[PDB]
């Protein structure tokens, strides 16, 4: 099986680009990361920071997860992210996305030993 940690890296890390590459970034990235294989995943965030910097959020500010669990953590610093949101006219399998760049605090759920990000909860 793909581990929870690896899955978070696939779905949410893009340290290779320092900000939302082009207007086409989400369209390419949602596809290349396999977030369009079964359905068009409607929303998804990519983080443009080192793996270490994102992993470190698991020892930063403890906050309630959206589901009520207590294992979420907010970054003390803001991070470069891109939000991908499905357009009104996107129709699977031709999934279409608006690519928006921002700098925001991220909130991740962490689990395991080592204690590492396994879900992206929010950006604030």
């Amino acid at each position: 099986k793909e581990t929870a940690a690896a899955k978070f890296e696939r779905q949410h890390m893009d340290s290779s680009t320092s900000a939302a590459s082009s207007s086409n970034y989400c369209n390419q990235m949602m596809k290349s990361r396999n977030l369009t294989k079964d359905r068009c995943k409607p929303v998804n965030t990519f983080v443009h920071e080192s793996l270490a910097d994102v992993q470190a959020v698991c020892s930063q500010k403890n906050v309630a997860c959206k589901n009520g669990q207590t294992n979420c953590y907010q970054s003390y610093s803001t991070m470069s992210i891109t939000d991908c949101r499905e357009t009104g006219s996107s129709k699977y399998p031709n999934c279409a996305y608006k690519t928006t760049q921002a700098n925001k605090h991220i909130i991740v759920a962490c689990e395991g030993n080592p204690y590492v990000p396994v879900h992206f909860d929010a950006s604030v």
